[PDB]
């Protein structure tokens, strides 16, 4: 099954400055046949359900601030954040949706530094 | 925007006995060219990512215990855990994903009597 390892495991970031955050698959999530990732990046905020920010690794979901983008293929993706926001402290999840069992890795935690 | 609405909000259950915890959507997530309900659920631990129990409304995640149950369709869904277990205590959540932007719904919280 494919397990999903991000990095850093926290991050401080000054307010207005970029946010950077790692996703390795242990396998590869690119469909060769479509060249899409099955990739997924998620929000979480204290007592509030998981946010869908981006999916196919790098396309934006509905109604999600533009500062949000995702990068990568194959094993390696990258979450950016490219002015944080107060607003934006929170948890950050990756998911893969290539193969089941579906997973998660085991989320970022971002603060102001 | 599809909304989902859970109920309860939480509740305590005795172990042995069975869980029931209801998604109400704002719209039907029923796809009627192929029968199929973009829906799943997840449990959630503190500290931990989300996990995926069942999808497309009723089939279930493989290494999920068959306690696990989901049923429902078009705008009203149920997630039902029999014989209650102590490493059930989480959060659960319903999922749509039938239109952006997909949505979670507010999580019920499980508790042991």
């Amino acid at each position: 099954d494919i397990v999903l390892t991000q990095s850093p495991d926290s991050l401080a970031v000054s307010l207005g400055e970029r946010a950077t955050i790692n996703c390795k698959s242990s396998q590869s999530v690119l469909d060769s046949s479509n060249s899409k990732n099955y990739l997924a990046w998620y929000q979480q905020k204290p007592g509030q359900p998981p946010k869908l920010l981006i999916y196919w690794a790098s396309t934006r979901e509905s109604g999600v601030p533009d500062r949000f983008s995702g990068s990568g293929s194959g094993t390696d993706f990258t979450l950016t954040i490219s002015s944080l926001q107060a607003e934006d402290v929170a948890v950050y999840y990756c998911q893969q949706y290539y193969s089941h069992p579906y997973s998660f890795g085991q989320g970022t935690k971002l603060e102001i530094k």
